[PDB]
């Protein structure tokens, strides 16, 4: 039993990472096959980030003012190109680590595990959700551009994300691995932000239904709610709307409780409209949305 | 920026775990060198867990009554010895993934990355914080015993712990490499309880730290303490009293901000015996203890 943040094991994405340098700028890259991805602004001098055409700055670049390092091991770039806003290294060298893998961009809701790299060492390696607005809540410094987000189905890592952007408000900004943000946001040098945060109605309800399997049931009501009845009150609260495909995504924790997924949104309502009054679910003073219904089955089946 | 619950690389460590299995019981060991480490337990049979004699348990078991697996490939055991809880299966192939590592007993409110694992096949990471009373608040299933919690210092792994139990309360138990159980608790399917949970107060004092790197200051006050006058008040309201280990690893802290680590302490005092008045510190009105002053630095610094 018990219930925690837990990410997929990052060893398949370690024996990728590398670092990729360009004048004074330098960054993490991915190294799979024999290219390596990083974010195109590795290509900027500190002047060129206000507004930089990068269609213009990359005819100007040659395959030798690229330094990729892995590790200790220096890769020869032997052709370069760009898709959006990531730039892709051709090498002599293909990565012998690469494991099975795919590019998918992943639907805001899912979460991710992030692994924070600088100078291309990793550094750790935590859960994100992919939120409503296309930022992620994540712990990012100076120099951490490059890292990547991905989950692991049995061997295959699906890469779905890779760090470019610190907004002002503190939060994270990237693109998948096509080079295309997720959300509105730019690859400039300039103060973004992002549109209204929701909340993933979905995730918080799964989060409760892991509080239930853990052993809480004090939010628990006897009261019931309409699908149409719960939207209302969760687009109040700036909560995502609640479809029938998640009601049907929610139902095997719904039979393992025995709580009608309607039954729990009464519930939420009225967490919503009454508060916890101080009281905790799972450790939490607040409700929790970046656990998804999958990400709860796997550590609750059994219990 | 950003404060996230933060966990090592698992890679380093995913390259040593191995399957074990006597009879039917299977779970997680440690390959290292050409040792094996597991919990003693795999050698217990379903029936005999209730109260076992180690010692003579393992009289009854040979070399070749142990299945070690990397994978679907079979370790050959040439030889077996037991230390504590633990037992060590020497093999007959030297891991060559072997990273540098040591064998360290961390303290109460120390973190560590936790690598949940299950039939030799790592499955999910992430971090914990050891409580005063010797548990970890973790995810573990059957079949999780055998996995190991570490730290990584630059490329050096220092394993400081193994799984080998779940309370009634949910939280969970287990030992150092060396097979020393942290905490009250034995290895035997009992119900143990654990003793009463206290507050890790060096972890909010590094916590209160970050808010100050932040600009976030309003609850530094204009006294200051003793280390004695301070223990004797958080004992009163849950919260661990702080050792001289305590105060020297919140040097760093201390020096970055300017804030001598006692006045910090009379600082936290007030906030618990006046509450917080409806504010927050770093936008949360609870106080955060399962950050320690390494985990500050690391996310402020990098
Ligand atoms: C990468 O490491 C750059 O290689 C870096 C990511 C972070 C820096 C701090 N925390 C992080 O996650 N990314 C940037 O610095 C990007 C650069 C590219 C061109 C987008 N810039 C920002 O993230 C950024 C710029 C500004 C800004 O301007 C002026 C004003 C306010 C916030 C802000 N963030
Ligand atoms: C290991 O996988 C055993 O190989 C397993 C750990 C978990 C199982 C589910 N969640 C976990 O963390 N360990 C056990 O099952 C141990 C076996 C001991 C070491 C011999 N047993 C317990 O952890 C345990 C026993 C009892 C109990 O008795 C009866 C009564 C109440 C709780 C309890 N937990």
């Amino acid at each position: 039993s018990g219930f925690r943040k837990m990410a997929f094991p990052s060893g398949k994405v370690e024996g990728c990472m590398v670092q990729v340098t360009c004048g004074t700028t330098t960054l993490n890259g991915l190294w799979l096959d024999d290219v390596v991805y990083c974010p195109r602004h590795v290509i900027c001098t500190s002047e060129d980030m206000l507004n930089p055409n990068y269609e213009d700055l990359l005819i100007r670049k040659s395959n030798h003012n690229f330094l990729v390092q892995a590790g200790n091991v220096q890769l020869r770039v032997i052709g370069h190109s760009m898709q959006n806003c990531v730039l892709k290294l051709k090498v002599d060298t293909a990565n012998p680590k690469t494991p099975k893998y795919k590019f998918v961009r992943i639907q805001p809701g899912q979460t991710f595990a992030v692994l924070a790299c600088y100078n291309g060492s990793p550094s750790g390696v935590y859960q994100c959700a992919m939120r409503p607005n296309f930022t992620i809540k994540g712990s990012f410094l100076n120099g951490s551009c490059g890292s990547v987000g991905f989950n692991i189905d049995y061997d295959c890592v699906s890469f779905c994300y890779m760090h470019h952007m610190e907004l002002p408000t503190g939060v994270h900004a990237g693109t998948d691995l096509e080079g295309n943000f997720y959300g509105p946001f730019v690859d400039r040098q300039t103060a973004q932000a992002a549109g209204t945060d929701t909340t993933i109605t979905v995730n918080v309800l799964a989060w409760l239904y892991a509080a239930v399997i853990n052993g809480d049931r004090w939010f628990l009501n006897r009261f019931t709610t309409t699908l149409n009845d719960f939207n209302l009150v969760a687009m109040k609260y700036n909560y995502e709307p609640l479809t029938q495909d998640h009601v049907d995504i929610l139902g095997p924790l719904s039979a393992q409780t025995g709580i009608a997924v309607l039954d729990m949104c009464a519930s939420l309502k009225e967490l919503l409209q009454n508060g916890m009054n101080g009281r905790t679910i799972l450790g939490s003073a607040l409700l929790e949305d970046e656990f998804t219904p999958f990400d709860v089955v796997r550590q609750c089946s059994g219990v």
